[PDB]
DNA sequence: TCCCT
């Protein structure tokens, strides 16, 4: 297998709904292509940025980030 | 629009 590396990132909420998508077939979808695992912190209030915690090899995170910053790509 | 480990 690859190193087990973590990482953290963060993204603006109104890009939540947009990242996470309905019922998370986008977010599940991303984990079962990538087969990375991904970890989101209670939803911050009185801020507009979510944390989301990434755990897998480089590979899963490499194929699990570039799907993240993609998805950014529709809400725009 | 909303979810996960």
């Amino acid at each position: 297998g690859g190193p087990i590396i973590t990482t953290q990132v963060t993204i603006p909420k109104d890009l939540a709904g947009s990242i996470i998508g309905k019922g998370g077939q986008r977010i599940k979808q991303i984990r079962h292509e990538s087969g990375a695992s991904i970890k989101i912190d209670e939803p911050l209030e009185g801020s507009e940025d979510r944390i989301i915690t990434i755990t897998g090899t480089q590979d899963q995170i490499q194929n699990a980030q570039y799907l993240l910053q993609n998805s950014v790509k529709q809400y725009s």
